[PDB]
């Protein structure tokens, strides 16, 4: 099989970063539909307007509904195609991203892409993830490429609440297992092939950022300050992990937490706050080594991310529910068939008692 | 400053890849201009045709007229625009591949890039080197962005002469070098920030891969055979040593380059020859340590590339020619100047005489 | 001398193998009698039939008395003669699996021996311990061969309580330790030789598996699920420990183990439990450095196992009572003059007070 | 699935160890027959004799034709039947040992295997290969169980050609590199599962084994007396190399061997001479480190085995030959497959071509 490798055009990180919007992305576009929910264009509105300006861009905001539905983005095509929008600009969180990503697809011209926080490892990837205007799920939407572009504000995410820097985190520690399992496995990546040796090396260079800087840079983010160790980790949060997970592949981690969303206990918890647990999981079910799952915990609890059910809010019928959880992450098509045995239900619920066991015990010795 | 990385899209390797052009090219456009080298398609044109016809795409192949010149591409425009193609694919060496790049630059189209062997990593790069029709020097044309696809098939690679895959090895192993010395001093990269995380990591990979695979690719290459060993090695002569020195830097290796062809004794050796001998001249001149300069110095003679000024056939005038590499190596704007220190043309022309007195002595001792 | 290791003919080892009996079976015989004690075969007797039937195989269940005496083993011979048996299968527990393999040998018929809990290295065994009608130890009673098949059902065994997987590690944790002494000292194995490298490299493999798998193992284990860390101490309880034990030498722990039982205090706890004990007496006998007492003892109690006399309910006049174990440790033909130079009473006398002492601090060095 | 091993009963090795056939024997049966080759018998049968008569055993000679064919096992089935012998007993080289085998199959009966050479790893294997009166092949005949004893006489086998203990060293050392290939890839070994951790230690210990005492060994074996590395190099080549292979996974290396018997030219080499050169090539094509193809070469080298092509007589017409080779390797059924991700012919062409680069490379140099 073909070794594949895709990553976003141009990668772009820096303090204060969106006062240079407009000389960066002038060579895509003239004329840009600003997308910005109106949280964010509160306090970004006012610096965008003038980079595009002193750049000699015409721009065109239009407030993002709050939801990524095709109503949505219908709704922004209008105005786009009005004004006459060379390019869409995504700025905010994820889903005001992947409603941009999925417009300047159906419209067929290039997408900037400008997190606002390093939560997921979504923002680089080549995928938008479609909801109804009410917000159940509706259908994935792979798309031909990655973003042209991805501007990464680092005072703007210092900005933001702490708990968000560790769900990223805890989003890209999973991103070295799982591609290391694939490796192992000869599984598929999203990209369509095998493992680059490019990949591998990002992926696990993300897990070793983490390590380095994780502790670090939670100090910086809950002083809303940027320091190294916090460039660092947004770096590894973003694209090493973005391009770690879609080219490096996914496994029994993020079946998992698919598989947590699958019943209602966990809603109140970040994406990266379950896929913490499912990297445990992981780890118990293909017997990685007591030094292995020892670090993972031990950095996952240094920055508040989950190491037990209950600290997921699952305290109740436990057994009953990680027989759900079991089967919905065994699902077909689910990624936990790259692990390298393959995976069972009772498998997966063997590890997800034995994972949340070893948490348990942990924070009783750990403190 | 902004820390930025830079990649091509979308980036595929693979044997016999050349019959699954048709499947990965469909999602960028549907009708599509081939600038074709003349051997490549000599042999290869009826497999292209039938990897765009089968996948529902219309076609129009161009032998390519061997230089990149400004007349090439304009004639290539016409061919392009009365058969309304939507993305331009450039198939051969570097000649075909930047005046491919430059082609679907000024027509604002996306291009798809297809190195049939691995001499150097320009491929990667957003870099198009334009000529006159006699192959004179005319101007840079830098891009917006780089390759929307690379597609490299290692069977059509392995066939070439052995000594183009190792002109590719000394082109790739400068890049941990320069990218190193540019991390060091706090230069800005080809990509116009500092180094990412990522640029350095590949960088290093890339030469860590030549150490480990080097030897082991070059007896599969000799036998036109594709082994995995080869197949490592055109990733990093292709993908990693491309990211790597554009977004990670460049500095003295190919400064010292440069300056080699400031006298015509090396005309007629590959750009990654006289690149082999700018590392060396670059270890001595930020005195690297006696064993990285044997190891570099190993592996560039295992692979038959030249330690020693003699073997690119400068041999009279040494002081002579060689004072007139180090001014021109230290030109302004020339890359040298993101050494840690800087270096002047007195400290330039010593490196050089020294790497070349070292390679000597490595020879004698016939290794 | 020669140098002899004995095996079991094939060791079989899965998730729910039972169901596969007949199919692994039917190349031995034709007609199986089934040997099993009321409690086994109530939960296992209707798969085993459904398996032998699917099979094309003839079975004919003999309900166990429960000791492994002569007289239980004459009356199986006449059901197996009248039901014209040509192998035997046994089922149960220790006494179950020791029965069955002395009357196929005294029937000149292959064995299969399925053990439903992982908690001592007898199975495996060329071995049947003897009773009397009224469960007095009577005599040791060496068999011609090994078990023909071995089948561990890793399902079965995680439904048993955790208590007596750790007494198996207790069991097994001694293989190495004795092995290594007898290795040391020349001594002649159970196998009528001395030590194969395969055996001691088997006995090592087990601690080393029992080091780094038995908490892990011990938390499947608790929840009664089956983990791959709970497969590898299964097979080191069983198999690894087996062979070592028999083909690679025994020495103190076991005399330690018989002499325990030459008191009435530890009549309630496991073998395992009491080899535990005795492979820490083994070390303070050998002069271990501090370094592997202290890694076996965090071991033996990580697992629940116990560390001093207390543990095993020795608690009222130990000096007495230890002269006794020192004593019986030192019958003759006891396998502690395996030791390197022999061990006197006085000297296990001493071993024991230390040990006792050693485990003691360690307790009250906070667990 | 399930972890499975299998191994044969008792495993006996010593010096002059055929002097206590009898004792060893004699729990098995009352009445043998020893089937035995012209020579073996020639300096052993009065040796036998004596052993089985002192022992109490009645014994039946009963020279062998010296091919293993279904006429000449049933030719001794008749002398066995008339003679009423219980048990038999082989004892010379493979194909006198593969008769015994089938023989005491189709009988029913215990077989005792004594090989007088330790140049393969069949002897303790539950195979058989049957071939017509006229050496052509004709079957393989899988056995239901493994030998019930292997005796190996360390001192008859010190006066067997040297070259012959090397062939077994080729032999055995390709037993960890197919084991470690199969657990990557998850193959099922010749023994019905997936890998024991026993199988893979006894692999590994078995190269590790041939890498200390190999040399050290093939003194001993050319002046023909019996050391300690001889034994530990016996014991390697019969029961950790045979226990190895069948439990642990053939790969690349026997697959290579089979196709080179494809081919006249190798006819005058033995088997662990062709899989020697199968283990190199086996190493390219899944890109082993240098330092690992190199350890195996020069170890190859040490102990007379051949690393290049021409060294098996191949000499002519190489890449057509060659082509044979890789066509047949991979063959439906062939254990190639068990490679991680497969290999193609043309892979294994391109591996079968390197590899004999990398011998004739390092005969010139390390030499
Ligand atoms: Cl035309
Ligand atoms: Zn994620
Ligand atoms: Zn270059
Ligand atoms: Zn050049
Ligand atoms: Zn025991
Ligand atoms: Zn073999």
């Amino acid at each position: 099989m073909d070794r594949i490798i895709q990553s976003p055009g141009k990668y772009i990180q820096g303090a204060d970063v969106i006062n240079r919007l407009g000389e960066y992305l002038k060579p895509l576009a003239e004329r840009w539909l600003v997308v910005g929910d109106k949280f964010v264009l509160g306090f970004a509105q006012s610096t965008v307007e003038k980079s595009f300006k002193d750049a000699g861009l015409v721009v065109e905001i239009a407030p993002f509904g709050g939801e990524c539905s095709q109503n949505e983005i219908d709704r922004l095509r209008g105005i786009a195609e009005t004004a006459q929008c060379g390019a869409i600009l995504g700025i905010g969180g994820g889903k005001t991203l992947d409603t941009a990503k999925a417009l300047a697809h159906f419209m067929g011209v290039p997408v900037a892409i400008a997190p606002t926080i390093a939560s997921t490892d979504a923002p680089c990837s080549a995928l938008s993830v479609i909801y109804t205007d009410e917000g159940e799920f509706d259908r994935y939407l792979l798309l031909p490429n990655n973003p042209n572009m991805v501007i990464v504000d680092t005072k703007i995410v210092a900005g933001a609440p702490a708990r968000l820097l560790a769900a990223g985190i805890g989003d890209a520690l999973a991103t070295w297992f799982e591609a290391r399992a694939c490796s192992r496995s000869g599984a598929t990546t999203m990209a369509g092939g095998k493992c680059t040796q490019a990949a591998l090396a990002l992926a696990e260079l993300c897990y070793n950022t983490l390590l380095e800087e994780g502790e670090k840079a939670m100090l910086a983010a809950e002083q809303h300050v940027v320091t190294p160790a916090l460039e660092r980790v947004i770096e590894a949060n973003t694209y090493l992990s973005g391009v770690g997970f879609e080219s490096g592949g996914l496994a029994a981690a993020h079946a998992v937490h698919n598989g947590l969303t699958a019943i209602p206990d966990a809603h109140h918890y970040y994406h990266g706050e379950k896929v913490a647990f499912g990297t445990l999981t992981q780890l118990v079910l293909e017997n990685a080594p007591v030094e292995e799952i020892e670090t993972v915990a031990a950095l996952s609890h240094a920055v508040g991310l989950p190491i037990t059910l209950a600290q997921l809010d699952i305290k109740e019928d436990v057994p009953a529910k990680m027989r759900i959880v079991a089967e919905a992450a065994c699902a077909e098509g689910e990624t936990i068939h790259n692990m390298p045995g393959g995976a069972t239900p009772d498998q997966v619920y063997a590890a997800l008692l034995v994972a949340d066991q070893y948490g348990q015990r942990f924070l009783q010795e750990w403190e």
